């Protein structure tokens, strides 16, 4: 008999809490046989913002938390990497790529203090705004959302005012009138009633302009503390199978979304891969700027976006298992 706190920053019923985490969670009850007992604690409800929660985790305020990356910004620099504008044509091979890289670089560099379970991208990161954007032009002067500084920098390069905020905090913003519009996928849209507070959303065909890296993160003492067969239990119902499904699961639930924004009558402008190339000349330089910055850690920035590009079209689809 063992119980795990799982702390994270939606509501129960959104999609990834229902159909990654309590799934996994599920997984992990299954596999130890009743043994392990997993509590999941959503929207915040022992407390903090949501961009504490790895600290939650690393500290043992709670065993379990999925968090966004971005929300401690430039702490883990190597998961920028899957950040970066029009880096991602699928989900699926961003986090075989991102589990991959995990391994090699990360997992006793910069994420040393924690246990990693999973490590995932969501589906393509797009508009939702007040006023219609169907050029980069009509974002000038408009007060955009954004979630990590790879975001904010985007939006500042197209012309937007860039407002750092977590995503529960977005239905309040646009209420208020403090935001003209936030960055988000479709997925999450409804749980944040996005659809119902703008008129308008901006999708681009191709490679996503961007998409946010999140984390399955548990206390270390927590986990090390198991008994031998536990720990693999833990291991077996987590790592790149695991990772894949998570990213995969939460992209493909950008359908259902988009369908209730359209049932709505909303606009939702979809920006061509031919049109997509005016945002790209105008984002395209936060990659030598990256760059540049990770030398200045004294990181090789090319060859993470080298490998990770390499590791994207090597991924199969049928090393996606879970
Ligand atoms: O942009 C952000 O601040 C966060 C993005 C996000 C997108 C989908 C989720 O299910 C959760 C967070």
């Amino acid at each position: 008999e063992v119980t795990l706190t799982l702390h994270q920053f939606l509501p129960a019923q959104a999609n990834v809490p229902k159909d990654v985490l309590d799934v996994w969670a599920d997984n992990v009850e299954e596999a130890s046989d009743g043994r392990i007992e997993i509590e999941r604690y959503p929207s915040m409800q022992l407390g903090g913002t949501p961009p504490e929660l790895m600290d939650q985790a690393i500290d043992g305020i709670a065993d379990i938390v999925w968090t966004v990356v971005g929300y401690t910004p430039g702490r883990y620099p190597s998961t920028e990497v899957f950040e970066l504008p029009f880096m991602v044509s699928d989900a699926r091979a961003a986090s075989y790529a991102y589990w991959k890289m995990f391994e090699e670089h990360m997992k006793d560099g910069e994420f040393a203090d924690v246990k990693i379970l999973g490590t995932w991208v969501h589906g393509p990161g797009m508009f939702h705004t007040n006023k219609p954007v169907a050029v980069p032009s009509d974002l000038e002067g408009m007060k955009i959302r954004g979630g990590s500084r790879l975001v904010n920098d985007l939006l500042t390069r197209v012309g937007a005012e860039p407002i750092g905020m977590p995503v529960p905090a977005i239905s309040e913003a646009l209420s208020k009138g403090v935001i003209d519009g936030t960055t988000i996928p479709w997925e999450v849209t409804s749980a944040l009633k996005v659809p119902e507070l703008v008129g308008n959303h901006t999708e681009f065909d191709g490679p996503a302009l961007y998409n946010l890296t999140f984390v399955l993160a548990m206390n270390k003492d927590a986990y090390e503390s198991l008994p031998e067969d536990l720990q693999e239990v833990i291991d077996s119902q987590s790592g790149l199978a695991f990772s894949i499904f998570a990213g995969g699961t939460q992209a493909d639930a950008d359908g259902p979304a988009r369908q209730i924004a359209v049932d709505r009558g909303n606009n939702i402008v979809t920006v061509s891969q031919e049109d997509a190339k005016a945002w790209d000349a105008l984002v395209n330089p936060i990659y030598e700027t990256w760059v540049a910055e990770m030398n200045d850690k004294g990181i090789d920035g090319q060859a993470l976006i080298d490998e990770a590009k390499s590791l994207m079209e090597e991924y199969d689809p049928s090393m996606d298992t879970y």
